[PDB]
């Protein structure tokens, strides 16, 4: 029902301190061994934008040419920010990828719907949504943010959030981190074990005991709302079924 | 420098329904244009498994072989699953990638080791770690568990925890959803904004006044552990200022 879109957002490069001789024809000479390329734009201020087909693509191209002497400059290779995706939470577990598609299609075109699911393939209640155009995400976000916007029979309304990138590719490398005395004095001492006959044994005994505490608390607090939600749950049952039944 | 591993676990693919007669070179030949190939296994069982040199080749491989037709079969080409991978949580601020890389090679041959980062690049304080080899991250993961392990001259423990996937890229396809009446009964009605003249608008309200309340007691918890943390900190800098002091 719903095809695999190309050229999307997330397919998008960056390419920084690009020599101003290259021209379109030389930087798709330079992507195209990756995949296939479409939107290059050429600022001719010494930096550039080009989308492949697939993300894979793009991230083979990004890993394959970032760093690379090009006519004397070294390049810069790495993923626009997308700044049109969504956080989609409390779906409900029957509403499907191709559903959160042609939902979210009314505010735009979308350019992927996903329902997340786990390990074991089951639905998680959150999604991720993304948007072609980013005032429609803005749309999108805004208006199920202050209306109840339902997907199904269920009185159950969306939350839709920014959806923040996280880079779990490139991370803090040690370079990025500034040089301090103070960041010489922590790494004087490396990964251990502390022994009870160490002065620091009994202070990492005490932030031990303190995970477990908020870990509890936590799991305390999750089961007074997870049950507030089984009484609400079943109120609307009841309501529902008396209704339905003052109805036909 | 810590150098990109080519090879890895995240790079191994499974291949289901695979005709017999397709033996390792006919599988080097179909994968061969989405990269370099390693760990070749051709069970006999209709199933196989293949290393692309990168996860980005390795999903390229997937996308374009997956459903492919292969002399008279339908083939399923998949991600493998890891099972040898860790999510490292208070990690400090200055910990970096490479620091987190050599730390978890004690305990035996690391794959990929990252502090995530957000979009703005600040350290998250979350980690992943991924070894070439199960049973010694199960090692690193029980010994972290059991007793206090410090990467820098900080008191503070680490936490490790099984880094469960999460299929964002697949997820809920509705071929996947179990069709029953119910289901039919909730698709009945469909994405839409209900309005006050309208039984379900009351109890889409209730529910939206129930996600303030769930987000402020969260909030208020996480405010009363955050505050226990800053004076924890607090006492910790005093008493090691007064015991470095003693121990001139």
């Amino acid at each position: 029902e719903v095809p695999k879109k190309k050229f999307t957002g997330r397919c998008r490069l960056f390419v920084g301190n690009l020599p101003n001789e290259v021209k379109e024809t030389e930087l798709k000479e330079l992507f195209s061994p990756h995949g296939d390329i479409a939107e290059c734009y050429l600022s001719g201020k010494g930096f550039a934008f080009l989308r492949l087909d697939t993300r894979a693509h793009a991230e083979s191209a990004k890993e394959a040419i970032d760093g690379r002497i090009i006519h004397g400059r070294q390049v810069r290779v790495r993923f626009a920010v997308h700044g049109a995706a969504i956080r989609v939470k409390e779906l409900s577990p029957t509403v499907s990828n191709e559903m959160l598609y042609h939902a979210f299609s009314h505010f735009g075109d979308v350019e992927r719907a996903v329902h997340i699911v786990d390990e074991k393939g089951r639905p998680t209640g959150e999604g991720i949504v993304e948007f072609e155009r980013k005032p429609n995400c803005n749309e999108a976000m805004a208006a199920i943010r202050d209306k109840v916007f339902l997907l199904t029979a269920s009185p159950k309304p969306l939350i839709c959030e920014v959806l923040e990138p996280r880079d779990e590719d490139d991370g803090l490398a040690e370079r990025m981190i500034p040089r301090t005395p103070g960041l010489s004095k922590e790494r004087e001492l490396g990964p251990r074990f502390p022994t009870p006959n160490s002065f620091e044994y009994v202070y990492g005994m005490k932030w031990k005991e303190l995970y477990v505490v908020e870990q509890k608390r936590r799991a305390q607090l999750d089961e007074e709302l997870r049950e507030s939600r089984r009484r609400l749950e079943s109120d609307m049952e009841l309501a529902y079924q008396d209704y339905q039944a003052q109805m036909l």
